[PDB]
């Protein structure tokens, strides 16, 4: 085995990119440019910046927190929304307070409302919360695991986990037949 990462902000920030990371914690960092991101095992910090970047966290707990309000966002002039590879909804998180949003907005079960393109093709989660000059937030994903995904992973309450897991889907009805042919 040996090491030799050609991956890592060090190279090519302000140009479009193939970062392969270690399996070892790390941050990462996109720049400028639509890049591709792995960031492979360990508890991994990432950023896409300027740019539709497409990235995986891989194994590990890791942070989606993205660089600013000019990352995966949606303007009037068209969508810089990131393209995540494989998002964990249970492990992973996504940081949106200082460049999106502090309070959900309209979703149900923790949640906030998800989409999908058609049959196939990515799914997408917004927020429906935006900037009076039409600065939003959006994000696709193509692990289509809309099905899973919580606002409990989005993570704007400053990473304090003293409140949240407030649910109620817990419940069973019925209404019975009962034949005889
Ligand atoms: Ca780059
Ligand atoms: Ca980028
Ligand atoms: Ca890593
Ligand atoms: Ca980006
Ligand atoms: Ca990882
Ligand atoms: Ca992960």
């Amino acid at each position: 085995a040996d090491p030799g990462v050609e991956g890592t902000p060090v190279v090519g920030s302000d140009l479009d990119d193939e970062l392969h990371g270690t399996l070892g914690s790390e941050q990462i960092l996109g720049g400028g440019g639509a890049d591709q991101l792995y960031g492979y095992a360990g508890n991994d910090l990432l950023d896409g910046g300027a740019g539709r970047d497409k990235l995986s966290g891989g194994e590990g707990a890791d942070t989606f927190r993205f660089a600013l309000r000019e990352d995966s966002h949606r303007s009037p002039l068209g969508t810089f929304g990131d393209r995540i590879l494989d998002f964990d909804p249970s492990q992973d998180r996504i940081d949106v307070s200082a460049l999106g949003f502090s309070g959900l907005g309209n979703g149900y079960a923790g949640s906030l409302a998800v989409s999908v393109s058609d049959d196939g093709t990515r799914t997408y989660l917004k927020s429906y919360e935006a900037d009076a000059q039409g600065l939003s937030f959006e994000v696709a994903l193509e692990g289509d695991h809309a099905a899973a995904l919580s606002a409990d992973n989005i993570v704007f309450a400053a990473t304090d986990a003293a409140a949240a897991g407030e649910l109620g889907v817990i419940g069973a009805s019925g209404q019975p037949d009962d034949p005889t042919v």
